[PDB]
């Protein structure tokens, strides 16, 4: 399967109507959401119980975190990619149980993203920083796997990260729509199990109510459901998208645990897989 820039790209909302004209893609009975279990429910064995959260923003201190076996964090976990910032979301994250601790950048990770801070010379405090306080930010990560662009295989499950997001303020990891996302896209491995981005794909959790605005990208849909078919793809990026969708094969979790007002109280969000 060859993914190619779709014709309604530039544009989610009329993508989002135009496939709900011509292929019911977004309808039931396939399309629906799912309600989300509590944290006492019994894992089955061979079964693995993912954690997903997402656009921490740094205020980690009152999360009630539950059981499950390994922790997937999607983007904004930082409000400027400050080392300080990531220093503290590192203490937080090894505190916590869970065997594995998988983390992606999303677009406030803005030290992460090299291009970024090169365009640097509206952010007072990072320009501050020097080149030495920034060439190690993913380095202070010591108690996660960090993924960009980039897989890994845990308890059989490959698990595949990439920050990248549709352009909205320059911040960091935007790209154009179209064939500048699909280029990447196209980096994601056919037989990738858990998808991990920090922006939803088109029509999963992607309204933005202030807006009246589909926001996902087209081609990570398109990519999603048409090549790669992982079982979840896990995500944050619209914080108001809080919650659970399924197409009829694939789960999609919007785990973004500030609202849009930036307050850390949506709960984690757990899900069981079983092992590969
Ligand atoms: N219209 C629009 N809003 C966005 C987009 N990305 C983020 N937002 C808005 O900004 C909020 C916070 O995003 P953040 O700055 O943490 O990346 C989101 O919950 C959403 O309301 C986008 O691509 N388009
Ligand atoms: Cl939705
Ligand atoms: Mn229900
Ligand atoms: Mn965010
Ligand atoms: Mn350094
Ligand atoms: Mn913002
Ligand atoms: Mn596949
Ligand atoms: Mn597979
Ligand atoms: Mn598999
Ligand atoms: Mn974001
Ligand atoms: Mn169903």
């Amino acid at each position: 399967v060859t993914i190619t820039v779709d014709e309604y790209s530039s544009n989610p909302t009329q993508a989002f109507t135009h496939y709900n004209i011509n292929q019911s893609r977004f309808q039931p009975p396939h399309v629906h959401m799912v309600d989300p279990i509590p944290y006492d429910t019994p894992k089955p064995a061979g079964h693995t119980r993912f954690v997903c959260i997402s656009d921490t923003h740094s205020r980690t201190d009152g999360i009630q975190m539950p059981y499950g076996d390994i922790l997937l964090h999607t983007g904004d976990f930082t409000e400027l990619g400050l080392p300080s910032e990531v220093k503290k979301f590192n203490d937080w994250l090894g505190n916590l149980p869970y065997e594995y601790k998988i983390v992606i950048a999303g677009n406030h990770e803005l030290t992460f993203d090299k291009e970024f801070m090169a365009d640097l010379v509206r952010f007072p405090s990072v320009s501050k920083l020097k080149p030495e306080d920034f060439d190690n930010v993913q380095s202070l990560l010591t108690n996660s796997i960090y993924l960009q662009d980039s897989e890994v295989t845990v308890k059989g499950f490959r698990i595949y990260g990439a920050p990248w997001t549709p352009w909205f303020n320059g911040w960091g990891f935007n790209l154009p729509r179209g064939q500048s996302l699909l280029d990447k896209w196209n980096l994601i491995p056919e037989g990738t199990d858990i998808l991990m981005t920090h922006g939803p794909p088109l029509g999963f959790r992607d309204w933005v109510p202030k807006e009246l605005q589909r926001v996902g990208c087209v081609e990570l849909l398109n990519t999603v459901q048409r090549r790669v078919r992982p079982k979840l793809h896990v995500f944050g990026g619209i914080h108001e998208g809080y919650g659970t969708m399924t197409d009829g094969y694939t789960t999609y979790i919007n785990a973004s645990t500030c609202t849009v007002s930036f307050q850390p109280t949506n709960p984690p969000i757990i899900f069981d897989l079983p092992n590969p």
